[PDB]
């Protein structure tokens, strides 16, 4: 259980900075979304297997000032953080290539 809930924008950008030079996944969903429920437990599993990657949850429904701001169109859609920089994105429950993205930014 590494994954830590995003409820703002000041949230967002000081966990940004918090990060350092660690690579940060951004997982967007909303609770009522099914392929979103789908790839749930396996972003979470990957938390505690990736120890060296900052892992974080932001909710659309709460946070849609912050989802438009960041380009969600669907999800589950997952953005990629280096120091304060967009390094990758991907839009689909996509286990295979949820890790694979991991593996090529860590
Ligand atoms: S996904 C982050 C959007 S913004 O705050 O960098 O503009």
């Amino acid at each position: 259980t590494m994954v830590k809930q995003i409820e703002s924008k000041t949230a967002f950008q000081k966990a940004l900075k918090a990060a350092g030079d660690k690579l940060v996944v951004v997982d967007f969903s909303a609770t009522w979304c099914g392929p979103c429920k789908m790839i749930k437990p396996f972003f979470h599993s990957l938390s505690e297997k990736y120890s060296n990657v900052i892992f974080l949850e932001v909710d659309v429904d709460d946070c849609q000032d912050v989802a438009s701001e960041c380009e969600v169109k669907c999800m589950p859609t997952f953005q990629f953080f280096k120091k304060g920089q967009k390094v990758g994105e991907f839009s689909g429950a996509n286990k295979k290539k949820l890790e694979a993205t991991i593996n090529k930014l860590v």
